[PDB]
């Protein structure tokens, strides 16, 4: 149809909203390990 949709773009989307899911799970993750660790020893 060539209408438009370069599934590219579409293809494109999902990495990036993959990408934003990965680092938004890891900086909870490091977070709480490292709040356990009462590493926030910085809270000047």
């Amino acid at each position: 149809g060539k209408r438009s949709w370069d599934t590219e773009s579409v293809l494109a989307m999902w990495v990036l909203a993959l990408i934003v899911i990965f680092l938004t799970i890891a900086v909870l993750l490091a977070l709480r390990f490292c709040g356990i660790y009462g590493y926030r020893l910085r809270r000047k």
